[PDB]
């Protein structure tokens, strides 16, 4: 998983990721208005939304949990992979305000306004591993959250505290912590987007084969760590070279780079770990830009074009029919 | 740029590639019917196609040059950048098939049926650095050749001789030479596709961080060689793992991990060097599928709509307006 | 900086580091014997050595500093450059043992006799930068501490505490954080030290060019992430493959891939960053081993020669002239 | 195997080899006098030595046959493996200078006084697979050839043709051909010897962990490959940052951080593929230093100190045993 934060040249802002998964998860876009009354059956928790959200998820039990996401106000939020080094909490703790795995992503997106509301209530919370129905365990995750102000966060659980980290890189992976990647990150100080044409090596000439000399070093494979260098020096590249010419296909652009190919990911149970889609919210104006593996054209949900005092929850059928422009 | 070949589950052939430049060269789709007499201006070299042609080029001085194309028997062919190793010669060489740079790509489309008819003309034949008009400079380049059949050539014209390459690897990008690229395959013999979960250091455990540990060294740049590696090991992993469910979108899945992001390849005149298009041609079909950088969604030219004994050129506009699908 | 600790086929212990600085800091090998009283003459503050003490140092103002050493007991220290990632407290912390930074090492070296018994004592101590004279900054540094158990810990102060890792990886560099340098350990899961002969990439076969294909993608720089990487996995193939003929020689050979060489690793002063110097502690014997940048040859000095109860500090001098045995 | 030249700061030219095997050749140290009749007992093919000649090789059925070597003139040649690119012929080629593979080193030492006298003899020259005794195949081989004025060539049999590379770069290794390796440099014009202090990533500050970021990129494995990169860059560095310090250590500082270390360079039978030795020729001088992987220390076996005109070969003991200073 790769999740990436981008301001445009016109001053809005992005926010979106690749899913990187073997399996479907039976996703849709799913919408749901304000004043909404969300009910899990097999525990008694109970959640209304303040906020309109439209996202991807799934329809589980009748109870809808998400991948990503953004609300009515401009907050997005994205859940991505974190093993090994995530901890939740097997019961809730007393004192704390606390919250289930599987519904986080919405928890934020339907009370809160901004990151800024976000981190506060933060401060006192902690995320339980609590089933969404029957024995089922919960997926590892760390999250990705962002608004219109162009500030992001990252919130990952460890044994110790619940991390809130300013996300001062406008990207995220999957393991280890984002303090690390971080840290990693200086092991490339070295790299420059300009051409280096020439080496003089004593009494050799060494000249550049092709573009893209200055970026040798950079890591090619599908790791964690790896995506992360790679993004985040795309997106710092593009923001230096190209600030005033951002739009939207350049967020996909940037995560392109990064995307799972069928084929050369291969888990352990003999299946193709692929980027089954890559979404893009334009925080201001309430679109879900998103694409998917079979069908690279981008699909636009507008919440906007919704009654947000509607009464229902309304989904869209996650398109994997590829979409062809016949020219003549 | 990068050239790539490719069977279809259905056992249709792809063949395109990606064009990595920083400017644009007044590019259109181009269509050329049987029997059509195309003259050069500057020089008095006349050229009368055989089969109808359908690809990517340009008119300059009402004469056509192509970057990448095909013709109705399923022959395609694409021009690549190929910089210090190539070299031309001056004038006409006396008992050699002559064919100026600029016209290289035609000449083989106009008149052969097979890469196999390419490769017998091609014994006795020389590339010369013949200006298409005035003084102008040609590129420097190589070509990838591919049919029907499967089969690919790369064609080279190095001081010594024309070489004409057997393409097993099925990929093609730039300098140096095939035969180099092809050697520093043998580097990467430790590649794995399948997950590395973990390894025992000693007296401390190690364990996969996430998928894809068994491709770490795989070399991330832009540079051709780099570039060369990563389609070579992509393609041969989804052939070896997914031959049974390739089809046209796993061709733009492959050249979008190579494809280049504005800001990062910055040449010395400080512009970007970007993937503007990426082609994809179903040989069988006739038809010339793209993409381009500012609009990401496939377009289909079907030439068999065309009247084959048309009497004249038909050119279709390079797409740069995103097309989006507006779900709600 | 790269510190390395290793067992011998014959159950000995050996614990020594390079040195990798830009500059001589007046070193010598420094013996300083039981029950000596150092004094310090900026501040007050005295030592009184228990047991006996011997490794590299240099003596300012007639007080011993050390860079690394053993005692009679055979525990090891060094201390190993740490920039950035270190903190010390400015002055004395009430309620904790304040240990002085230049001081640390003869501290631990002085009053123990075990990593158990340190590891006890670090329980509430502190690293105070505190001036060893003057108002003269003391070096950043983490330190790396052995015994005859075959247990190795890692001492690093941060901001918030005084850290001690167990290290089960038997080395360490430079910064970051230890825990950071374990986790990147996990994205070489990939490595092999066996030989991969042969890769079939479908039509095409690959061959190995030679020995060594299993290991493609180790960080082959200087920078202390990367040496950590090469120096553990070496020392794990050694232990791995050779556990029963691991002597002297093998930890010389494993240090001196890690090793700096003039020219190549230039500081922003214009100045070479070079191994200086690489020991080897026997620390069941008492034998100091070392060589250098200009003598290879190795020296040994054995703490057991001297009068153990003598009166007297005892240096010995750092050899800077290469020893050639003229065979004929 | 990897060889190397290098000039010192008194105008002296050393040359050598890394020695990389998993087992023994039988080696020692031989001197062969002038006017020296060496007599093959399988054929009947003889060899009358004009210059004096010093180096490593082994007495196979009283006749000698060298892995590197130098003369009394100041000519040095080393053998260095070179698999599936070689190629031999099985017979004597009529019209050419037939020398057999075991024979070539000697057949330059013995016959020649500089590498252009080599040069000339080697136009009309053809390497033959003819046995040293009995049956047994030889070795895959290609050669380095380097002398008093600087210069050094490189000899490859290929299938087409002898060929004769001009060495520019001041070493060799491995597979595949020279001027792969050559080519293959042009990669690494972005590698920087200065150091990289800081990066300014947007809202985030990156700064050099270490020293060395300059050189990330470097390979670090044991592949012909990377360490052919490996070495051209360190003397390269050294010589254009510490060109009036170049001494004979430096030529091993050099050749130590490609050096093979046991248990991690593992063949498919499962031996350890090592740096045996490490030899160092003075040409001037007529000094041939070396030391091994059992005993580090330098050893110096001087040519004019035998009766040049002697009667007799004469060998010196390949030392294994570790030589150690023992200070107190
Ligand atoms: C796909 C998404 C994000 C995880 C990722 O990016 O890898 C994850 C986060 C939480 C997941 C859900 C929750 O873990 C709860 C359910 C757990 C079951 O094992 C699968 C369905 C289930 C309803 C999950 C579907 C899906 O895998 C979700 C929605
Ligand atoms: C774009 C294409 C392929 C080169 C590549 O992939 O880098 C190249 C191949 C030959 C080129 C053409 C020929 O070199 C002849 C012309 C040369 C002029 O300098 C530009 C226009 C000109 C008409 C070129 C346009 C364009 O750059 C072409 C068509
Ligand atoms: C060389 C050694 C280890 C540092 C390293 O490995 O990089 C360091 C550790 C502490 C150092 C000493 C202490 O910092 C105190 C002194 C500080 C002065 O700036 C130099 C001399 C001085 C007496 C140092 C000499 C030397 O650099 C020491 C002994
Ligand atoms: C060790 C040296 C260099 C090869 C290398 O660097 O890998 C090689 C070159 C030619 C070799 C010799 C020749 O091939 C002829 C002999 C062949 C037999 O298989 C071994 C002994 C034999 C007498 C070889 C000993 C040794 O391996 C030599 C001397």
């Amino acid at each position: 998983c790769t999740g990436l934060a981008l301001e445009t040249k016109d001053g809005l802002h992005l926010f979106g990721r690749n899913m990187d998964i073997e399996y479907s998860f039976n996703q849709s876009i799913i919408f749901i208005p304000r004043n909404f009354k969300c009910v899990n059956k097999s525990n008694k928790k109970e959640l209304t939304t303040k906020y309109a959200v439209l996202g991807m998820g799934t329809i589980f039990d009748d109870y809808p949990t998400f991948a990503d996401g953004m609300n009515e106000k401009g907050l997005g939020c994205a859940g991505l992979n974190f093993p090994v080094y995530v901890s939740y909490s097997k019961e809730d703790i007393e004192g704390k305000t606390n919250i289930p795995v599987y519904n986080f992503l919405l928890w934020v997106l339907a009370n809160f306004s901004s990151v800024e509301e976000v981190k506060e209530a933060l401060k006192n919370a902690n995320i339980v591993d609590i089933p969404i129905s029957e024995n089922i365990p919960n997926t590892t995750l760390h999250w990705m959250i962002s608004d219109i102000t162009g500030k992001s966060i990252v919130v990952e659980q460890t044994k110790e505290k619940l991390n809130v980290f300013d996300n001062n890189i406008g990207v995220l992976t999957n393991s280890p912590t984002f303090d690390w990647h971080v840290a990693n990150l200086n092991q490339y100080v070295g790299l420059r987007y300009n051409q280096v044409p020439e080496f003089k090596l004593g009494d050799q000439s060494l000249t550049a084969l092709g573009q893209g000399t200055g970026l040798v070093g950079l890591p090619g494979d599908f790791t964690p760590a790896s995506r992360f260098i790679r993004v985040a020096f795309l997106r710092d590249a593009m923001i230096k070279n190209d600030k005033d010419s951002i739009d939207l296909i350049e967020f996909f652009h940037i995560l392109n780079n990064v995307a799972m190919v069928r084929g050369s990911t291969r888990t352990v149970e003999e299946k193709s770990d692929l980027t089954q889609y890559t979404s893009c919210m334009c925080l201001e104006k309430g679109i879900y830009y998103y694409n998917t593996y079979e069908n690279n054209q981008i699909n636009a949900i507008d919440m906007n074009k919704e009654n947000l005092d509607g009464n229902e929850i309304k989904t869209y059928k996650y398109n994997k029919t590829l979409s062809i422009n016949h020219v003549n």
